[PDB]
């Protein structure tokens, strides 16, 4: 009984990127002490600096940091979440 493990991993260069998402879901993208985004994080191994307080906008700033293909990946996650709580398909 073995198992391989390979490599193939590395990273380099950080950039900044300027999310938007709706409060109505980022206050459910945090979770339960933070564990929803958490995963998003530990998904796209991307950073998600959201705000504390939105303020008075309809969208909530989350400060991305990290790769490229990171923070898309992220995106999709966050996007993801919202999609998921936006509307159905005419309640069956």
């Amino acid at each position: 009984g073995s198992s391989g493990s390979s490599g193939h991993q590395q990273q380099r260069s950080v950039m900044t990127e300027e999310y938007k998402v709706p409060d109505g879901m980022v206050g459910f993208i945090i979770g339960r002490g933070g564990e929803q985004i958490s995963r998003i994080q530990q998904e796209s191994g991307c950073k998600i600096q959201i705000a504390p307080d939105s303020g008075g906008l309809p969208e909530r700033s989350c400060m991305l940091t990290g790769t490229p293909e990171s923070v898309q990946s992220a995106k999709r996650l966050l996007d993801q979440i919202v999609e998921k709580g936006r509307s159905g398909p005419s309640s069956g």
